[PDB]
């Protein structure tokens, strides 16, 4: 009832060359292994389906296009879907959506364990650069081949569970949490690809492990929720992305974390009713939050 | 210029018995070593001038008012100001106000290095209980003896630096920390009063210390602030209280960490500038915010 077990799929690198069908197939794995290891559901990293087509510049415009779902599912996809059902797990699946009316959007899904899309999230905090910087040794054009999401923070019933998305740089940001916080979320999930070097700031590069885990524990503590970071990891295209995917308490204990750099599935046992030990006490809300000194947060 | 070393003067216990002068004598002493290895500012601890009298169950309301202060600097706590006058170095004290119209606060000062005050803040989040609760072995009633701070959230000039103050229980909301990061502030310091046991959740007493250095370390990390707990820490009146009072630098790395229960003065070199490696990159707010999808925040 209030008790499940929540799994992550890390992804290792997906290169340039390889093809929807073959990630697929890495998906189709990771969540046979959830499955086997008693997970209702799967968490999956940001932009699952593709390279991390943000570090390069693009000229030709159908090149860019062609990173992007115009559908979900799609024929190619649709066997995860089906594969979701079949085994009862349901899971949370990033991806480029290009909406054409022509929007770009970094995307993310629930999918319950029957096989429905119960929610949909656009990223709201954008990373990196808009323009070409020709110093890096890698771009991050997130800025440029998305628009800021339109859709808010959201709250979904999923099975027995309340789940908030987020999506990687939105970890961040106390302010995506604390949304998904007050809108009662018990499990807050999504993924990342996070560089190990970052260019502008290279004296926060041995830091990387350090920020992505203090974002995630702070954010769980605060709000009393099960979090669960699913990262694209590894030498990516002779770009390095950090490991360290994690399932965290809503003390903010990590219970669960990857050591590879490659294709790993971890999973923790979720007590839905453990938010109570701080929303009911140390982070009450209604009991302790001052709203009318926090307007600064709110202001355009 | 924007150099400066910050200091943090941890308290050992204050017992009942023990007086404003009394007490004075180890705030001047930690002021005075402060000084000799070269602090030019000193963060002091919540209710600092006596023992921390929320623990118990007052009936008479003469004995609750003679742990408030009704004027500051009143004589006793005046030598406090004239030694940071005479050595240069302005500090933050934490006290119990009593203002008659009466009205009772948890409030803390800014002094900067000519021993002007410069600024006040009153706790505007209130932990524990507001009625007698036999089962506790100790009482924590802030919720009875204080009310809410009126003042908001502000940030102050003190001498060279942008300071910001919380009271203990401030530290664990980031509403706190983000008004003063979004006013500017290069420094959030104050103290912090503490028990190692929670009556009502005793399954996170072994968690205190991670609890609190999470919160330090990530409201610093997430507003690019270098911050600063002063805890009164120790047996006190039989109930332990937590140590690790610490500095931490705008990336959420702990530069200086206290490592007994007794007065402790501790301090670190302060760039005032390196807030910039979070606040024009990963936390460049006006790039990367988007308030529009953050108004449940704000809601009463
Ligand atoms: N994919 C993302 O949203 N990645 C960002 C993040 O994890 O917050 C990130 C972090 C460091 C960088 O050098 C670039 C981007
Ligand atoms: N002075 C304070 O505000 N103390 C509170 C805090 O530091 O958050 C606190 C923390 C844990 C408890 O079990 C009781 C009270």
């Amino acid at each position: 009832t209030r008790q499940m077990i929540l799994a992550v799929g890390q992804q290792g690198p997906i290169a340039r060359a390889e093809t929807r069908e073959q990630v697929v197939v890495r998906l189709l794995d990771m969540l046979t292994k959830a499955a086997s290891r008693g997970a209702n559901f799967i968490v999956f990293p940001e932009l699952a389906l593709t390279t991390f087509f943000p570090r390069w510049h693009f000229t030709d415009e159908a090149e860019l296009d062609s990173f992007y779902e115009t559908e979900m599912p799609g024929p190619v996809v649709r066997p995860l879907f089906e594969k979701a059902a079949e085994l009862g797990i349901g899971f949370n699946l990033g991806y480029a959506e290009l909406v054409v009316e022509k929007r770009r959007f970094n995307t993310s899904i629930l999918v319950d364990k029957s096989g429905k899309i119960v929610g949909k999230y656009r990223k709201i905090h954008l990373p990196g650069h808009k323009e070409y910087e020709a110093y890096r040794p890698f771009q991050h054009l997130e800025k440029r081949y998305f628009e800021p999401g339109d859709l808010g923070f959201p709250v979904y019933d999923v099975d027995a569970a309340k789940m908030g998305m987020f999506i990687a740089n939105d970890r961040r940001w106390p302010e995506a949490w604390r949304v998904m916080g007050l809108r009662g979320a018990e499990i807050i999930c999504g993924g990342y690809n996070t560089p190990t070097h970052n260019p502008p700031v290279p004296q926060h590069d041995h830091l990387t492990s350090f920020h992505h885990l203090l974002s995630m524990q702070a954010g769980s503590y605060q709000n009393g929720a099960w979090s669960a970071a699913a990262g694209k990891v590894g030498m990516e295209e002779n770009c390095m992305l950090l490991g360290h995917s994690c399932i965290v308490a809503p003390t903010g204990e990590i219970v669960a974390l990857t050591t590879t750099l490659e294709d790993e599935v971890i999973t923790a046992a979720v007590d839905l009713d453990r938010c109570r030990e701080l929303r009911e006490h140390i982070f009450n809300f209604k009991q302790h939050r001052q709203p009318q000194h926090y307007g600064l947060i709110a202001e355009l």
